[PDB]
């Protein structure tokens, strides 16, 4: 029994790991203001899509691989889009569904449907709200919270009454109020209604942001934090490549829009295959999840070119792991012990994990028993027991010569690392920094499609 190192992840936060990939929806009155940002001046009048779909929405996020989808129903506009008893802002007063739409309510019904999970965006910025006030704060904090009850819960909300993740957005403008909040007592009501529910917060929560809104986690990517460099003011590299000495499990969640702008804008377009596949690289790649934006349009539906681009990555991406050319390779090296003996990363078997405490560099070399041709390798940790490795590099054999494939820092829950296309029998892995006993889970190999 191998002694745990580190700050643990939750079960929740495994879960999210190991689902890899995350929708979010911005919808409300910006789309139809074609702005990014509102005042809370926009008129509930113009809050009126002509034929909303909420199912079809899912139906597609599911069929392309999406394990969870947060849903926008406060930005910053204040406008909320289900029927809050706490403000008149809201879509009570919208004449959309005759004045009874519950956007929150549709897309429970169909995310509980298909079995997809469930968040929720409320913005703490608050442009409307007249108790937006540092004279007023104890009331703004009291407003935001019963909204957190009203949502959290409800049995007709989320997936099955159940919610995966709140997102608590930083963002607020410059003019603004500077509203301090309540941050410990919105957590308190979290755990009562949801449990485990995993929090995105500027705070020391289970979820933090990665630093940027292009899809970039650093390498090194340490999942750990110290939540006294956390805050409004954490620096933007310390949250893209977390902290060697972090003391809380945190996941640094890769968000990013399909397009330009976080809502539907007719004049954009969205990212290429190309981008997507480099933004998946360098997210779900280095360990982290991918919560990608898909903005509904005016009338209440994904875009047309935007539901292309979703199943043409989804279809790159069964694609490349449709075979793993190093399963049952031979692999050599050092192992604690026959229960992690170096044949675990190989042999198909979740259950199997290698693991040395022999002096580094540890070298690990598979055979393949033929050549094959590859530009992927996957490395996996075991979270469970923490994350450990601080440095490593790949080699390929060519004509007996060791040539470099690839190098990085991390592997965290799971890394790919690309390299040029080559044939070859022979590979090492070498582990040259790390703050614990190395483990693995797996070694994989790929060619991209
Ligand atoms: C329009 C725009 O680019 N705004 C960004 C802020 O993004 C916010 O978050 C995204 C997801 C979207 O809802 C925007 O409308 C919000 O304004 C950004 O705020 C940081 O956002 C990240 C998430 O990407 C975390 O929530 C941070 O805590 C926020 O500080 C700010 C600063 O990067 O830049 C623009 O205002």
């Amino acid at each position: 029994k191998i002694k745990p190192h580190g700050p643990l992840p939750s079960q929740t936060q495994l879960a999210y790991l190991g689902d890899e990939l995350a929708a979010f929806i911005h919808f409300g009155p910006n789309t139809f203001y074609d702005q990014e940002w509102g005042t809370g001046q926009e008129d509930p009048e113009r809050f009126n899509p002509s034929q909303l779909d909420a199912r079809e929405w899912v139906r597609v996020l599911k069929e392309t691989g999406f394990k969870k989808l947060i849903l926008v129903v406060k930005h910053h506009d204040g406008f909320v889009l289900y029927p809050t008893a706490h403000t008149d802002y809201s879509v009570k007063v919208s004449p959309w569904r005759r004045g009874k739409g519950d956007l929150l309510l549709e897309v429970s019904q169909a995310a509980t449907e298909f079995d997809m999970d469930m968040g929720v965006y409320l913005s703490p910025w608050d442009a409307h709200s007249p108790l937006y006030h540092v004279d007023r704060e104890a009331d703004y904090n009291a407003y935001y919270l019963a909204q957190l009850k009203e949502i959290l819960s409800n049995p007709n909300y989320g997936n099955a009454g159940k919610f995966a993740e709140v997102w608590m957005n930083g963002a607020r403008g410059e003019g603004a109020q500077k509203v301090n909040y309540e941050f410990e007592k919105w957590f308190e009501t979290i755990r009562d209604l949801q449990g485990d529910c995993l929090i995105f917060s500027t705070e020391g929560t289970s979820i933090r942001w990665i630093g940027n809104q292009r899809g970039y986690a650093g390498d090194p990517l340490w999942q750990k934090v110290n939540p006294d460099k956390l805050g409004t003011e954490a620096e933007l590299n310390y949250l893209q490549h977390g902290d060697p000495s972090g003391t809380i499990f945190s996941i640094g969640e890769a968000d990013v829009s399909i397009r330009p702008g976080w809502f539907y804008h007719e004049d954009q377009d969205p990212k290429s295959l190309e981008e997507l596949v480099e933004i998946y690289f360098h997210s779900v790649g280095r360990g982290t999840p991918l919560l990608l934006n898909i903005p509904p349009n005016q009338a209440g539906l994904f875009d047309a070119k935007d539901i292309e681009r979703l199943y043409e990555f989804a279809t790159y991406r069964n694609e490349l792991y449709k075979e793993d050319l190093a399963l049952g390779a031979e692999v050599s090296g050092p192992a604690l012990s026959a229960d992690f003996a170096c044949r675990h990363l190989t042999d198909g078997l979740e259950t199997s994990s290698w693991a040395s405490d022999a002096d580094l560099p540890i070298q690990l070399e598979l055979d393949l028993g033929s050549p094959k041709t590859f530009d992927v390798i996957e490395l996996r940790e075991d979270l469970k027991l923490g994350q450990r490795i601080a440095a490593f590099h790949v080699q390929v054999e060519v004509d007996g010569v060791w040539q470099e494939f690839g190098s990085g820092h991390t592997v965290g829950y799971k890394r790919l690392l690309r390299g040029a296309v080559v044939e070859a029998q022979k590979i090492r892995v070498v582990i040259t920094e790390s703050q614990a006993l190395p483990l693995l889970t797996k070694i994989s190999l790929y060619k991209t499609p």
